[PDB]
RNA sequence: CUUAAAGAGUCAACCCUUUGCUUAUCUUCCCUAUUUAAAUGUUAGCAGCCGCAUAGGCUG
């Protein structure tokens, strides 16, 4: 008994995403894609700073960017390939006196339900943020092992049955129980109207700098992969007092909200892989909390 | 009323010169920095035109 955590403990990310590449299509025109160009326009305004009282007089030359669709393409076309890799309980850094007995706590977890609102999360819309917001018509096209699958009307909170996500969810959930990868070709096509402004992903700017940054590939307007990843692992409708699920975290924690439903109330990661290895009945829902942080991955030593 | 009581140490100056610390050196092998991640905070405070207004209203 009192197996206590290593120190080194980490685990590698299982869901990898690519960069989500956003490009112009029509919706009846949806092969000619042509690359949404960030536009950037200088803002003439003299800086405003706390430690600096003396550099207000002149100053600040800055130029914010931009990212709308072209005024002849209504449909916004984002691309990214979601890759599932299989052995989400092997340690990467951690060992094997804790992660095997993880392997041998959590091998009674229901892979396919964590599948399923994995590969929905991919095919609803959650990888869409703020450019799901107000488009008439949302589309979602996988590729995956040579099969194309089409879905339309998927509301996005709720994880309903449809046999297209679980047909995927099938093969995900077996490479994820078992070993190897699978990947997951993803173009989302939404109708969102002529010229309307989309969203890529910002990077952080410090407090000054300039008001913000899209995210760049060459030129080329995208999403970050770690926000795709925050999105595809949004699947926690297991914390006590669940409303909408979060991103599965060590800590149930959502730093946009100001608040963390599952710390502070023994339903952390932590407390329930420590219950694992000293095993303590663990049931279905928290145990699939686990494995999905397991899949996520990161380091939990202390 | 303290070995109480009391007291001017003054002055002056050439340290000189000289010098060979040289000699030769194998630092050297060895090797996992690894795994995560929403930037949120409305993230913008505009373009015309109605006017004497840098007063006050309207338009999207």
């Amino acid at each position: 008994t009192k197996l206590k955590a290593p120190a080194v403990l980490a685990y590698s990310r299982k869901i990898n995403p690519t960069n989500a590449l956003m490009f112009a299509v029509n919706w009846s025109d949806r092969d000619n894609t042509t690359a949404v160009m960030v536009g950037t326009k200088t803002v003439a305004g003299t800086q405003s700073v706390r430690g600096n009282p003396n550099d207000a007089d002149k100053g600040n030359i800055q130029t914010v960017n931009f990212a709308n669709l072209p005024h002849n393409k209504n449909t916004l076309l984002v691309k990214y390939n979601v890759k599932f890799v299989g052995d989400v309980f092997k340690a990467e850094l951690g060992g094997g006196e804790y992660s095997n007995t993880l392997q041998t706590a959590l091998e009674n977890t229901d892979f396919g339900t964590l599948a399923y609102r994995y590969v929905y999360n991919i095919a609803a819309g959650r990888t869409l943020w703020r450019n799901r917001v107000g488009a008439e018509s949302i589309e979602t096209v996988i590729t995956v092992n040579d099969q194309t699958f089409t879905f339309s009307d998927l509301l996005v909170n709720e994880f309903d049955e449809d046999v297209d996500v679980a047909e995927i969810a099938d093969m995900v959930a077996g490479v994820l129980s078992g070993e190897g990868f699978v990947t997951l070709k993803v173009e989302h096509y939404m109708l969102l109207g002529e010229g309307s402004e989309v969203f890529p992903s910002q990077e952080f700017v410090e407090n000054s700098k300039l008001s913000k940054q899209l995210f760049d590939l060459n030129g080329q307007a995208a999403m970050h992969d770690q926000k795709i990843g925050n999105a595809i692992r949004t699947i926690d409708t297991w914390y006590e007092d669940a409303t909408t699920p979060i991103a599965v975290e060590p800590y149930g924690s959502v730093v946009r909200n100001g608040v963390a439903y599952r710390a502070g109330n023994k339903t952390d990661l932590f407390t329930l892989m420590d219950g694992a290895v000293n095993g303590k009945s663990l049931t279905e829902e928290d145990q699939m909390f686990v494995t999905a942080n397991l899949i996520r991955g990161g380091v939990f030593g202390g």
